[PDB]
């Protein structure tokens, strides 16, 4: 429906109040049923007015205008709902035309660390809420792990590039605001063995089906058999995968054993039978010989001896009947063996492709993932096809940055927080002699988890962060994933296909250049380096890793079809000191709860919160994404405004 759809698009149930709404509106839940229905309608229709036209600010007055009777009559409740939705960033978020220009005297001074999507989203909110906001960004650009290469007509995303579903996705709103050109990803992804041969359809299908089968087995082990802690250690997804493969190998070998036993037994029966038919030919040879040796006792003798001779033949002809029905049963058995192996050597390599794809999706080798929790975010997937940003995802943070006080080339080195306020200390990345000191009432830290894990610390906290936060930083996974960009002057691949896969020769290197993306207007390919290969490959110079791309592609389309690229780019996110990786993942021995702990603000001991945290690693239901980064900034802006302007 329509107002129904607005709730859905806001990740809210259209027909009941959430717990957050129940806290901010206790008189509503405690009150008559009909009025709680009134609340839900005001909320849904207010979301719908906004989502219908997310390019201009939706004011209280304008909401009151467009409410039909009797709703437009309950002026106070409308204001309460509008204010709540605005405060929590469910309306008037992203970038939109302000109706009321910004309050001229600010209230409260917030420093935001980092100018990625989480920091920008929070920043625009705090500025709308009337606060003095400055961002400190260490790079010479905004966007952080949204990073787009642009030169000539070439566009290519080195960080995030995929928009997941649009249903429920806040990026659907930002896309409308920023005029993002999205494009649904076509599902077809042909695979080429390491020699360049296409994987036949039967094998692509067969192997993929066994991949889905194996993964659900690990989920059955985890969530039905509690196979989660083994010998004091938490089970990794990769470890579970080796277990369920080992059992399929055992089953294959068992039916092979039973089959050899059927054969031997039937062979022994034939062996025994043929010997026994032999002794009956000897018994007939010995009676046949007495038949030519042949009076009324000799007259009756022939009848008796013919009766005798032809009865042993009826024994023998009958046995050659059983002789047939055996060597038939035998002949069929040598014809229909069960499988000799669970996975042929090529089958295994193809299967390792699908594992690599999963190491791509999680930015880490499977042996590092929590078996129990690595997909704990799946209940929150958006609906609709996934899309790529044909014009470069940077358009989002660049649009978000408009009008913000953003200080680039300004690297934070120490964050001091006390009951009386905060001081952020930064150096200029261009003249590290130059030092700045930023007094403020609160600090929002969107530093990536990779930077927080850095030992010795890139950024120092005074006082040090509490143990409960630092141990969560240490538990959580921070993965890695890299891209090679190949720009050509001509398209030599299939333009109808967005994706094709390269199947590697070994398990350990299964993620090296395993997936190619065809996303853009100019002749560009992205190749992913995933899993174990991600971090190791950063140690290869661009020229050589590109040479290896060109070799794979020349294997697939021929050596004459692949010209030398005109421009190349290679990401190295792990060695990037402003990132130290690509995104978080749920490590074995962590859980979604560490994402809540990460979001927890800090209060210096007796008191009011001072140090706040946003970023993809702080949002339990949408981690490792752009939209989760965005939602996390919006959340912290609400939390900070509640504290410094009133709830
Ligand atoms: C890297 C990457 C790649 C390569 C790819 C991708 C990605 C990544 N992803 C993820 C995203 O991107 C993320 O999450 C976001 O971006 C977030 O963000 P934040 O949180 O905001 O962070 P950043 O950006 O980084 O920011 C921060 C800042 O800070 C700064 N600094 C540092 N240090 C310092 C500073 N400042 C001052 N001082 C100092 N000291 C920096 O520089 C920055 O700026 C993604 N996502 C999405 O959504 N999509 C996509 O596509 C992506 N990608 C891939 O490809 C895949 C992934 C994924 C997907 F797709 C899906 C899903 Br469900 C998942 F999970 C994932």
């Amino acid at each position: 429906s329509g107002v129904e759809g607005a709730a859905f698009q806001s990740r809210l149930p259209h027909d009941r109040m959430t717990s957050q709404e129940a806290a901010c509106f206790p008189d509503i839940i405690s009150g008559p049923q009909q009025t709680q229905k009134v609340f839900l309608f005001i909320r849904n229709r207010t979301l719908q007015l906004w989502l219908d036209n997310p390019k201009i600010q939706l004011t209280f007055e304008a909401t009151l205008q467009q409410l039909e009777a009797p709703y437009n009559s309950d002026t106070v409740l409308v204001h309460r709902v509008h204010s709540y939705l605005e405060r929590h960033g469910l309306i008037n978020f992203g970038i939109y035309k302000r109706i009321k220009p910004l309050p001229t005297k600010k209230t409260g001074k917030v420093i935001i660390i980092g100018s990625g999507v989480s920091g920008l989203a929070a920043a625009r909110q705090l500025q709308s809420f009337g606060m003095d906001v400055t961002l400190l960004e260490a790079r010479d650009r905004v966007g952080g792990r949204v990073a787009t290469f642009r030169k000539g007509n070439y566009v290519a995303d080195l960080g995030a590039m995929v928009v997941t579903g649009l249903g429920g996705n806040p990026m659907a709103v930002v896309s409308k605001q920023v005029n993002m050109e999205l494009a649904k990803i076509k599902q077809k992804c042909p695979l080429y063995e390491a020699n360049g041969q296409a994987v036949p359809k039967e094998k692509d299908e067969m192997v993929e089906q066994e991949f889905n089968r194996l993964l659900e087995a690990t989920s059955y082990l985890s969530h039905q058999l509690d196979f989660n802690v083994l010998n004091n250690k938490p089970v990794s997804l990769g470890q579970a995968l080796e277990v369920v493969i080992q059992l399929q190998e055992k089953h294959v070998k068992d039916e092979q054993i039973e089959h050899w036993k059927k054969i031997v037994k039937t062979q022994e029966e034939l062996k025994e039978l043929l010997n026994k038919m032999v002794n009956l030919k000897e018994k007939i040879k010995e009676l046949h010989q007495q038949y030519k040796e042949a009076d009324i006792t000799a007259e009756f003798l022939v009848k008796s001896k013919h009766r005798d001779l032809t009865a042993l033949c009826k024994e023998y002809d009958e046995l050659a009947e059983t002789q047939g029905k055996l060597e038939e049963k035998l002949q069929e058995l040598e014809a229909n063996p069960p499988s000799d192996v669970y996975l042929s050597s090529r089958d295994r390599q193809i299967l390792d492709w699908h594992f690599a794809n999963l190491e791509f999706a999680n930015a880490t080798p499977l042996s590092t993932l929590s078996l129990k929790h690595w997909d704990q975010d799946d209940d929150f997937e958006f609906t609709g096809s996934h899309l790529t940003v044909r014009n470069g995802y940077s358009c989002v943070p660049v649009a978000l940055a408009e009008g913000l006080d953003i200080k680039l080339n300004t690297a934070v080195r120490q964050v001091r927080y006390t009951a009386s306020g905060c001081e952020v200390i930064a150096v200029n990345t261009r003249s590290t002699s130059q030092t700045f000191i930023y007094k403020c009432d609160a600090v929002l830290c969107t530093l990536p988890l990779g930077v927080l894990k850095q030992q010795p610390p890139a950024v120092q906290f005074v006082p040090p962060l509490p143990e409960w936060k630092t141990s969560a930083v240490q538990r959580m996974g921070f993965g890695n994933l890299n891209k090679v960009v190949l720009c050509f002057d001509r398209v030599f691949w299939d333009p109808s296909v967005n994706l094709f896969g390269h199947v590697g020769s070994t398990t350990a290197s299964r993620g090296e250049l395993f997936l190619f993306w065809n996303l853009y207007k100019a002749p560009i390919l992205l190749a992913l380096v995933a899993g174990e290969a991600a971090g190791i490959m950063e140690n290869i110079s661009d020229d050589v890793i590109v040479g290896r791309c060109l070799a794979i592609l020349k294997g697939i389309f021929g050596s004459s079809a692949v010209p030398q690229p005109k421009e190349t780019v290679v990401s190295r996110w792990r060695a990037d000191p402003w990132a130290r990786g690509s995104y978080s993942y749920v490590a074995a021995g962590s859980s979604g709860n560490d994402y809540d702990l990460m979001a927890q603000p800090i209060t210096p001991g007796p008191p009011i919160p001072r140090l706040f945290f946003a970023g993809e690693h702080t949002i339990r239901n949408y981690p490792a994404t752009v939209h989760g980064a965005l939602l996390s900034g919006l959340r912290e802006a609400g939390r900070i405004a509640d504290q410094f302007l009133g709830a």
